[PDB]
């Protein structure tokens, strides 16, 4: 049901994010061959939490900026749980 | 604004989506290599219409359902739009 994911991030975090109006912040996308992929983050995935911050309460903006502006070789911990759904590849 | 996007169906359409209670149906992926991405369908695109099908009045499961069920060779016609937010890639 839940899932810890850690990784050293790279120049960028490997992820792309969606949401509706302040139901959650779901993983929209892993990057192929990324360490976020190594770790098993899946697209569907709701973000819980990213290292210190409670993403159930973060607005959009934010919840993008934090994870662009943490820094390179910093570890990255999230915790996801596998208002959106996403379909499988049709 | 809008795009149309015109493919002949393969094996699978080459598509996942996205959605939320009832506030429109979304490309959530577009598959690598695939007649929709070479169509130029971007995740984050609302989906319009497809082929005869209006996608702004349709429940999850048939959405999904229609698109898996069309024949190999088909022509698929869809019509997007560039209550879903995706962010970029972080």
């Amino acid at each position: 049901s839940m899932k810890l994911v850690k990784f050293r991030k790279g120049d960028s975090v490997g992820l792309r994010l969606a949401g509706g109006n302040d139901v959650g912040i779901f993983v929209a996308g892993v990057l192929e061959d990324s360490p976020a992929a190594k770790e098993g983050l899946e697209e569907g995935d709701q973000i819980l939490r990213v290292n210190n911050v409670d993403f159930t309460n973060i607005i959009r903006e934010e919840a993008v900026l934090f994870l662009l502006d943490l820094p390179k070789g910093e570890e990255v911990t999230i915790l996801a749980q596998k208002g959106l759904w996403f379909s499988d590849w049709l």
